[PDB]
């Protein structure tokens, strides 16, 4: 039976079923003012599917400068052509080989850049735009979104949305990197995952991607959604709710201090944005300092929610690409404000 919603995490994550509810804001509004993550299933069904293949993006765009990012070593890649990244994004015998004669698991940086997704992609913004969920909040001009009525007292986020794009990690030593380390941002967002794709020639990565959902901790009820529905896997997430960000810093510092960085006392690892929390660092998060997290896998067309000034970290399983919106709304404001 179609169901309005149901519960991931142990009943510690809302899971929304249909994207453009109208009463969706009546489950949603008790889970998101206590400053929890979302889950909205679904959005993939609402969108122009020929909109967000790779195949598009490099034929239509492939001749601009862009520098990569190398995910196992964090070395940058710089002034190659944007088509160099998508040929490679399923393809593995297409990818840019490291030194050691391997393909390499590389993201794409700041691209679109800046703010220029709507001048460059006005037909993908329209798609995007007129489909994100709980619009209220989601909409740059939505009743329950502040970002265009704030004074220069508050932080404001830049006009969106924003494209991230980045191979699956591969092997059982990709299983501590990071596709983004642990960092924070002050606005709210909604993260879409718009298409996945799970390459060929090195076909057969799929054991170690059950090994790595296992390891981080992944619920029993989000295991059901690959083996008895066959969804689409894209990416693993660690949340962490915002009141535990200084706790998180504590540990960082001390593991800093430990593995021989000199770091002076006040340092901010959040910020620095240098460290991705792998299964042993999660454990002694939970046992030296009381912090559990939300671990949450993001399939094809999940909407993740992202409160104001929770710190979260991302492990791409398979090539993804994911868009996501900045937003400000009422619960969370106080993240933005520029005093005491
Ligand atoms: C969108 C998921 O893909 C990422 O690169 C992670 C990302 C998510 C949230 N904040 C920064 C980066
Ligand atoms: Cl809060
Ligand atoms: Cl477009
Ligand atoms: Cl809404
Ligand atoms: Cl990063
Ligand atoms: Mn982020």
């Amino acid at each position: 039976s179609m169901t309005s919603h149901s519960w991931l995490c142990d009943g510690r994550l809302l899971c929304l079923h249909d994207p453009s509810n109208k009463n969706n804001w009546k489950i949603f509004r008790e889970c998101w003012k206590q400053g929890q993550p979302v889950l909205v299933s679904g959005v993939h069904k609402k969108l122009k599917s020929e909109l967000w293949k790779p195949e598009a993006f490099s034929q239509e765009f492939g001749d601009q400068d862009v520098d990569l990012v190398n995910c196992r070593n964090c070395a940058i890649i710089s002034d190659v052509k944007v088509r160099d990244f998508w040929d490679g994004f399923e393809i593995i015998c297409k990818r840019l080989r490291s030194e050691d004669g391997q393909p390499m698991v590389l993201k794409l940086k700041d691209w679109p850049p800046g703010e220029d997704f709507r001048d460059m992609m006005p037909t993908r913004f329209e798609d995007l735009m007129e489909n994100l969920p709980l619009p209220e909040y989601t909409k740059r001009d939505g009743r329950l979104n502040l970002a265009s009525r704030l004074p220069s007292y508050f932080v404001r986020p830049d006009l969106g949305p924003k494209m991230y794009n980045a191979y699956g990690l591969i092997t059982a030593e990709d299983r501590r990197v990071g596709t983004t380390n642990l960092h924070l941002d002050v606005s709210d967002a909604v993260n879409v995952m718009v298409y996945v794709g799970i390459p060929i020639g090195e076909g057969a990565h799929d054991e170690e991607v059950l090994k790595t959902i296992d390891e981080g901790d992944a619920d029993e009820v989000t295991k059901e959604r690959i083996h008895d529905h066959k969804e689409k896997p894209g990416a693993l997430w660690h949340i962490y709710a915002a009141k535990d960000a200084e706790k998180i810093r504590e540990l960082l510092r001390k593991v800093g201090e430990e593995q021989g960085q000199e770091n002076p006392p006040d340092h901010d690892p959040i910020h620095d944005q240098s460290w991705y929390l792998d299964q042993t660092l999660r454990k002694r998060l939970y046992e030296e300092y009381g912090v559990q997290g939300w671990a949450i896998v993001q399939f094809l067309g999940d909407a993740v929610f992202i409160p104001a000034g929770a710190p979260h970290q991302v492990h791409n399983l398979y090539s993804c690409i994911k868009v996501a919106e900045d937003f400000v709304s009422p619960e969370h404001v106080k993240h933005c404000f520029r005093l005491t």
